[PDB]
């Protein structure tokens, strides 16, 4: 089997992305943020605080014939921007793209934080990193991916995510149209539950490609690119007027500038994130200040390539024995 589906950013600045997903029987269309760095498919639901649903879609096991509670299983996460959400567990039949997992498990909200509530455009998240990550217990569940796996054509899911455009996942397939060149595989490490691997270095704008290890994570739920503060520090005093600013939260620059590209290192092959794709607008409406796509990872304890860089490539999640990542240009 396969799926495919198509992915569309919330907003004009590419914030986070939204891919459609049936859930129940008959179906419930919710839309959710997949995310590469964890493990949790969790949704607004009927059970979700009246207080903290502000336009969401919500999601009522009541009205799927196919939804089970998951007796005594509950779940609790936090993420890396310090949002959370909490509550308890069904099973039910759960569709990606026309790829259908039956017993998935949908983890209902109870509790959501003030920026999720807060942002009408997410339903829920998909986690798609290993299921080691997921929170539930007793009894920890499987990813939808993880539970895919078995039925796919070839045991992958690729990401292709648009500039201020849509874009698609697909499961199970390597659309050959979808890049240009070949696509280069590197290895992962799944000691953290993450999609874990090791670029082999960067260039700013034109300048001369610096060969260094950058172990980070494939992360679609992250916005930005999140690398150590030296390759940031190199990229920013490129830009005149770019300042880290303690008050804002990071790297920001004057709204006036053209930014140079970055370039990521995968094995030999390396792969170029324009300059466009690193500006993220004012910091505030009608500011002349900008914020930057790039920042620096130090206080995270991990470096991201968040959607910043992940949209710039097409991007190979190999689930076979041994996990592989892979990156094409395109
Ligand atoms: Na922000």
């Amino acid at each position: 089997s396969t799926g495919s589906a198509t992915t569309t950013p919330i907003d004009s600045l590419d914030d986070a992305y939204i891919t459609p997903v049936q859930i129940g029987t008959p179906a419930q269309t919710l839309n959710l943020d997949f995310d590469t760095g964890s493990s949790d498919l969790w949704v607004f639901s009927s059970e979700t605080t009246a207080s903290e649903v502000d336009g969401q879609t919500i999601y009522t096991p009541s009205k799927s014939t196919t939804a089970k509670l998951l007796s005594g299983a509950t779940w609790s996460i936090s993420y890396g921007d310090g949002s959370s959400s909490s509550g308890d567990v069904y099973t039910d039949t759960v569709s990606v793209g026309g790829l259908t997992v039956t017993g998935q498990a949908v983890e209902s909200a109870k509790k959501v934080s003030s920026s999720f509530t807060e942002d009408s455009t997410i339903d829920g998240l998909l986690g798609l990193a290993f299921s080691t990550l997921n929170t539930v217990s007793p009894t920890q569940q499987k990813t939808f991916f993880d539970n895919a796996k078995a039925s796919l054509d070839s045991p992958v899911f690729t990401a292709d995510l648009g500039y201020h455009a849509p874009g698609t996942y697909n499961f199970g397939f390597i659309d050959t149209t979808a890049y240009t060149g070949s696509i280069t595989y590197t290895a992962v490490s799944t000691k953290q539950g993450f999609w874990e691997w090791t670029s082999t270095g960067y260039a700013v704008g034109s300048g001369t490609f610096k060969s260094t290890s950058i172990d980070g994570i494939a992360d679609t739920g992250t916005t930005l690119l999140y690398l150590p503060a030296t390759v940031v520090s190199a990229y920013w005093a490129q830009v005149s007027g770019a300042k880290s600013s303690s008050s804002v939260g990071g790297y920001v620059f004057p709204c006036s500038a053209t930014l140079p590209s970055f370039t990521f290192g995968v094995g030999s092959a390396r792969i170029v994130i324009p300059g466009d794709y690193i500006d993220f607008g004012p910091i505030s409406t009608g500011s002349s200040s900008c914020f930057g796509g790039i920042q620096s990872s130090a206080g995270i304890g991990i470096n991201i390539f968040g959607d910043v860089a992940l949209k710039a490539a097409f991007v190979v999640f190999n689930g076979a024995t041994t996990p592989t990542l892979g990156f094409a240009s395109k």
